């Protein structure tokens, strides 16, 4: 697995971006935009507290309020979540179960929040709110499956979640809910290649699934569905450079998809549709810095692109489309990314 | 009450925009792009049937699947629902009741669909699903009031559904869930101006509710929530100008809010911020035409602001942000509107 995010970051409900990483004391941390806009000046780093083995990972409920789901020491499933959008914060609580991976987070049509995860097994396994933004959680419960990296979960433009991951062979799986908001699962399905990094996964402007992922000669590579929600699959395509991280995928606010990724020189680079979405790709461009995790991108208040990554000296360093200067949010993060 | 939108637009799952509109024959036609691009070619007009009195209004369920609100000849509440994303119609059910506006209709947190109508009683009704994007439908519930206007409903960003309607005092009331998905509503709260148009509400790149309407004079007021989901309102401020038409505001794929209107000489007006979202509005201009309608306008997938209108010759016309040449989807429309 190539090395991965170090930070989780989302668009609050207030348009103020929020990054959650892992301290050098092991606790989640978070930091937030005073205003929501470019290059704004940010709170400084605030403690959630406990003792996490994992990425954590945020996810805006129906209603606003953020919760962040990680691996606890025990290696049990833990959250901590809103109590009032944008505002204070519950006592952490397990949802027990065994994770060996990252836990991947999405919401279902009914305002459900899903989590899946690798077991002991190496199968992939889920647990689900069974109430809107709300517990009690359901039980786990495996969709099997025998996975050797971190799931990706996007929804289909139909409401139907699709989880994808590399299997024993190195080719790209992925399993569909049946129906939207159902504990029915298809049999999973080989999509070929061969992947040296987690995939991620994005929605096109058209409501079609694309995957990204690191290759055999270390470029990055995708593949799209061809329809909206269904097969066939597309070919694997190569974007070629040589890159030495996961890759950061999301859409500018013409729905032309850009990709950050770590180059040789431990640089950030990107590459972005021109002209339109499902339009041709331009040639990669160095943004410099020195990074020590893979990029994470997401979209401001504004409709530019802000690009985070740990640097050398273990802080968190930002970048806006403006692109801008390279700025330091501070801070201390380690990469406790449960598969490496 | 100033002239009223003709067609309810949406951007569909697969980033394709489909129009719903009135025909001579007063069933509902649909008007569907056939690529997800500004300018790209239109299905042509498709029925699906029914006999109706007010706008249609249409929605997006969380699973992707449009669906159809209408009053009836009856003076019911009618819907007619996709019964795949982006595929084969249902056909149209009654959800009762007795209705004097034109329905609005948005979506709770939990999925289920919120449609809100003025009664007999010229108060203000609700019916939701309930379950995710499915029947069976709730029964009617008044949240009481007495409206002289169609009402607009927004989510705040807290998931709060919020109503605004004109009342008996042609000053702008509103009224608010206490939670989000609950049956439990606010009492009802004046916001005060004096308004000649339906209100039109959006939610800002930052989490506050603006609402947009025409004042005494015809011109362009608006008011907002001056922090992210809840109270204090501003005061109302102006952007003068004159409009014969409701206003349709949209925001722009960077959060500045851009607002249309018809001038008085029939042509489209429209008025945006500038720098930012919450920056300064810049001066009214035209984009010429002549239309007969209130214009709509949506987002389209490469993150251009399309507007429609009716025109002289009571065709759908289509302009795009590039803006683009007037461009005719032909059909015959007409203002079914309830007020
Ligand atoms: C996510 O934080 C969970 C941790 O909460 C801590 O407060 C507990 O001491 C510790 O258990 C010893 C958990 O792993
Ligand atoms: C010395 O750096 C080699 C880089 O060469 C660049 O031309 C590639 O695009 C880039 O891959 C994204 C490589 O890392
Ligand atoms: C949406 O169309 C509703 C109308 O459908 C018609 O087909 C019904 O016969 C008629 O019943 C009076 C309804 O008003
Ligand atoms: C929305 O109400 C705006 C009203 O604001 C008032 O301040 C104006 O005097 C009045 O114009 C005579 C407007 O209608
Ligand atoms: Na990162
Ligand atoms: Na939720
Ligand atoms: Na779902
Ligand atoms: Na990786
Ligand atoms: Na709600």
């Amino acid at each position: 697995i190539a090395l991965s995010e170090i930070v989780s970051v989302v668009n609050t409900s207030d348009g103020r971006i929020e990054v959650f990483g892992v301290g050098t004391d092991n606790a989640v941390w978070h930091n937030r935009q005073t205003a929501p806009h470019s290059g704004s000046s940010w709170t400084g780093w605030i403690s959630l507290n406990g003792k996490v083995t994992s990425k954590p990972v945020v996810y805006i409920n129906t209603d606003g309020r953020l919760e962040v789901f990680a691996r606890g020491t025990d290696n049990a499933l833990w959250h901590i979540w809103q109590t009032a959008t944008n505002a204070g914060w519950s006592n952490w609580q397990s949802l027990g179960g065994t994770i060996t991976s990252n836990p991947a987070v999405y919401v279902n049509t009914d305002g459900r929040i899903d989590v899946f995860a690798r077991g002991t097994d190496n199968a992939l396994w889920h647990i689900s709110q069974t109430a809107a933004h709300s517990g009690p959680w359901s039980s786990w419960q495996s969709l099997n499956g025998v996975i050797t990296s971190n799931p990706a979960v996007h929804i289909n433009s139909d409401g139907r979640l699709e989880v994808f991951a590399r299997g024993t062979d190195n080719a790209l799986w992925h399993i569909w809910q049946t129906a939207p908001d159902s504990n029915q699962w298809s049999g999973w399905d080989s999509l070929g290649g061969v992947i040296t990094s987690d995939p991620v996964v994005i929605g096109t402007a058209d409501g079609r699934l694309e995957v990204f992922a690191r290759g055999s000669n270390n470029a990055l590579y995708h593949i799209w569905q061809t329809v909206p929600h269904g097969g066939p699959w597309s070919n694997w395509a190569s974007l070629n450079g040589v890159i030495t991280s996961a890759p950061a995928v999301v859409k500018n606010s013409d729905g032309r998809l850009e990709v950050f990724a770590r180059g040789t020189n431990n640089a950030l680079y990107h590459i972005w549709q021109t002209v339109s979405h499902s339009g041709p790709w331009s040639n990669w461009a160095t943004l410099n810095g020195t990074i020590t995790s893979a990029p994470t991108a997401v979209e401001d208040a504004d409709g530019r692109l802000e690009v985070f990554a740990r640097g050398t000296d273990n802080a968190l360093w930002n970048i806006w489309q403006a692109w801008s200067a390279w700025v330091s949010l501070k801070g201390s993060l380690i990469d406790a990314s449960a598969i490496k």
